This record gives structure tokens, sequence and C-alpha cells, in this order.
């Protein structure tokens, strides 16, 4: 197949729901921490679904029209990849009624919602696993997991298969038809609650036979439901038409940040990598790629840039220029900082005096350009290096075209007429100042 058409016009906002906004005190756990606390793997801040509803104006003001939520099902941890019941929202987030309110408000605003499908593993608190821990070989669920022997032992190393050796993340046995039934049931159930797509967590830990069945199940509900795979290496395996519509585009993240933050990759090397990536992606799937600069699994963009806001803006300029759907990680738009998980999972500040408004306004501008220019959404991409510190991202439909020139040096001029991919813009000589960008259209 090809990715859903609507992805061309999508702009995602990624939220880690424990940390976006706390609107309902009745849902706070007894162990809640102050909103300004340092995140850790164990604490709870009380972010909730009503908090999301209440701040949808912020997200629409940024230019986003879709949300990617990390897991929201009942779970013991703050990140919720350890689900204990795939059929219930976590009690600290809210009820199913509140979830439907969020969906209804999103539908009213034209915002789509993509949830995080965690099918490789559950939590050790999941009712099926607890039943195996208690009843052992007599449990009906023993073969829902891969338990080496009894008793079940977590420490010092688990005697059961897990996600990357983590004792509290037992691995689901996806070779058991009963487990596959459960998983495909979860996929269909949440679609029925109104969601618009699923992001696949570590799909490479399962197998393609299962993911083909998953696509069939999802697309059987609606061909317009989006499936995006988490993939940190090449996307190609997920874009053959039988599994995903796109991947999280971590390849492009690495290219962009190597140029704008690290210094190590120059414009020639950035263009060659972008063009090679675009060529590897099959036609019909470029639009489904979910492009990003950071996530809940990376340091924050502004930290990667060592606090250099103008340089960080270069990375946003590149992000919004690329074919595929751009995604901003919550808080990055106001210049939050932090090292990798747990450091990137700080609470979103709502006191606007802490906000970096140069970043916010800048990202808003790049979003507006893409929104206004059809070619920036539906146009094919070519990357053209001009010199070691200067790159142009050209998006061309037919007769029309647009281009974003990004410069990481101390200034340059571009003779647009001498560059064949830029010549149709009829833009003459463009002068860029230090860490400058320019956005041009026919
Ligand atoms: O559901 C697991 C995990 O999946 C995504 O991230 C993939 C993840 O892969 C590697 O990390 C592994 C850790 O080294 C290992 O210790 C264990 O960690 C468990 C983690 O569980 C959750 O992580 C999710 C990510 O959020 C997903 O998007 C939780 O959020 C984390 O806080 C825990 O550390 O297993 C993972 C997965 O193999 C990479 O090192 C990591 O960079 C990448 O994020
Ligand atoms: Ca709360």
């Amino acid at each position: 197949v090809t990715a859903p058409d609507w992805l061309a016009d999508a702009v995602f906002y990624q939220i880690f729901p424990e940390r976006f906004a706390n609107a309902d005190p009745s849902l706070d756990p007894q162990n809640v921490v102050p909103w300004g606390s340092t995140p850790t793997p164990d604490n709870f801040f009380g972010g909730d679904l009503q908090g999301i509803i209440d701040h949808l104006d912020h997200i629409v003001a940024l230019g986003a029209n879709a949300l990617y939520l990390t897991p929201i099902f009942e779970a013991d941890t703050n990140h919720r990849y350890d689900a204990k019941d795939y059929f219930s929202i976590d009690h600290r987030l809210g009820t199913l009624e509140t979830f439907h309110a969020l969906m209804a408000e999103c539908r009213a605003r034209g915002i789509r919602i993509v949830l995080d499908a965690v099918l490789n593993h559950c939590g050790d608190g999941h009712w099926a696993f607890a039943d195996v821990v208690e009843n052992e070989a007599d449990s009906a669920y023993v073969n829902w997991f891969s338990v080496e022997g009894f008793p079940v032992t977590a420490h010092p190393t688990p005697n059961y298969r897990t996600c990357s050796g983590c004792y509290y993340l037992p691995k689901w046995n996806a070779y058991n038809p009963e487990v596959r039934h459960h998983h495909l049931d979860v996929a269909r159930y949440w679609i029925d609650q109104g969601i618009d797509g699923w992001r696949l967590n570590v799909p490479y830990f399962i197998n393609h036979t299962f993911w083909r069945e998953f696509r069939t199940a999802v697309k059987g509900k609606s061909e317009d439901l989006y499936i995006v795979a988490e993939e940190w290496r090449s996307p190609v395996e997920w874009l053959q038409g039988d599994t995903a519509d796109g991947t999280m585009n971590y390849t492009a993240r690495d290219l962009i940040l190597g140029f704008t933050a690290d210094g190590g990759i120059d414009a020639s090397a950035l263009a060659a990598g972008l063009n090679a990536l675009h060529a590897e992606i099959p036609a019909g799937f470029h639009r489904g790629m979910l492009n990003l600069l950071g996530s809940h699994d990376t340091e924050r963009v502004l930290t990667r840039h060592a606090g250099d806001v103008e340089a960080a803006l270069l990375s946003y300029a590149l992000l919004f220029s690329l074919e595929g759907a751009p995604m901003v990680y919550y808080g990055d738009e106001v210049g939050l900082t932090g090292d990798n998980d747990p450091g990137c999972r700080g609470a979103m500040p709502w006191n606007e005096e802490s906000w970096n408004t140069r970043l916010l306004d800048g990202i808003r501008t790049f979003a507006a350009f893409r929104a206004h220019q059809p070619a920036m959404r539906r146009g094919r991409q070519t990357a053209v290096a001009l010199d070691a510190d200067t790159i142009a991202i050209v998006r061309s439909g037919g007769d029309e075209r647009a281009a974003v020139i990004v410069h990481r040096g101390e200034g340059t001029t571009v003779d647009t007429a001498s560059i064949p991919e830029l010549a149709p813009l009829d833009a003459d000589t463009v002068v860029l100042g230090p860490l400058g960008t320019a956005s041009l259209a026919t």
C-alpha cells in the first residue's frame, strides 16, 4: 500500500503524559512530588488527561495537529511501558470517560491521536504474569510468557525472557496464538475508543509475521489509521507495504544533529545521508515517516546543542523542511533542557516567564511556512550542499517549489541562479547571516 494521505499535512506533538499538565488533584498519588522536581525512574508528578485537554490551545498555537502519546494504560511505573491491564487507562491519568472527553475535544479541533502499542512485553504486575508467579505450571498463562523454571526469580537476573534484561518487563510469548489474540484485541479496542493510529514500541523484538497480522487488523478498521514503527536504524524493512506506514526517523535525527550540534558532519555529508535515506524509503512512504529531533529516549535538543538556541533553531529549520511529518517533543518548544532518560522527562512549566520565546516563535514560523506552502507538505525532497556549512532542502511538486537554506557558519551569500535546484525560485542572491536560515518559494 502507501501511507495515509493525511500524514502529509500532519504536525505531531509528543507527550509523556505523566509530565505535561496536572489538572486533577484527586488523581494525584500519595507519593506525588512537586511539579518542579527532578525526574527519576521512580517518581510521580501527577500529569493527567484533563491536563492535556486543558492545554490543547498551546499545542494548536505551536502549529501541531496530532499527538503521539507514550503509554497510558494501567501500570506500575511512571513511563508505563510495564502495563498491567491493556484495557484500562492508568488510574492516575483518568478514567475512560475523561479519555473520551479528550478525544471529543481533539476531534472538535482537528487534532489526531496516536497511542503507544507495547506488544513485546508487559509489566511484572500484569494479571497474567502474576498468575504465573503464583500458580506456576498450573497457571493458564504459563505459556503466555517464557519462564525458564520455577519459582519465578527476578534477581540477580531474571529466569524468564524480558525486554533487554529488565526484570519488571517480562516478554510476551507472541508465538502463542492466545497472546496474539490478546494483542490484536488491544489494537482493535483502542481504535474503537476513537484513536487515529498506533506507534509500535520495539517492533524488532517481535517478528514480521505478527506485524503483518497487526496491519491487517488495524487497516480492517480503517485504511486511514496510521501505523508508525519505532526503528533506530534503517527504516526499509518496515516500509514494504505490509507492516508500517512509516518509522520514527532517527536516521535523520542523527544526520541533522551531527551538522547543527556536534560539528562532525558537514553539509556534503548531511546532504549525501539525507538523499541516501530518501532513496532507501519506498515511494508512497516518505510522507509516513515521523521525523523528530528528540524523544522521551534522548537528551533534550537544547542540551544536545549545549544551550545554543540559534544553533538549535537550525535543527528545527531542517526538521520542518523534510518530507514526512515533523514532530516536536513536549517542552522542547519552550527550551527545556535535560540529559537522557530520566533527564528528558521533566515536567512542562506553565509559568511562561521560564519559556524561551525565541525558540517558540522560531518553531512557530517554520511550522507556518510549511503549512502555507503546499510543496513543503507534498513535495518531493532533494538535499543540496552549497559549502561545508550550508545546505539547501528543496521540496518540489511540479511547477512549484520551495526551499529552506540553512547555514551554520558566520554568514554566506547564495547565488540562487547558479544552483540548478534553486534557480526556479527566481530568488537571485540570498544573504544569510551567522546561524541564518532562509525559506523561499516560487
Ligand atoms: O519499552 C522499552 C523501551 O522501548 C523504547 O526504547 C527503546 C530503547 O531501547 C534501548 O533501551 C533498553 C534499555 O537499555 C534496557 O535497560 C531496557 O530499558 C527499559 C526501559 O523501558 C522503557 O523504555 C522504552 C522506551 O521509552 C521506548 O520508546 C522506559 O521508558 C525506560 O525508562 C527504561 O529504561 O530496555 C530498553 C529497550 O530495549 C535503548 O538503549 C534506548 O535508548 C531506547 O530508548
Ligand atoms: Ca493529577
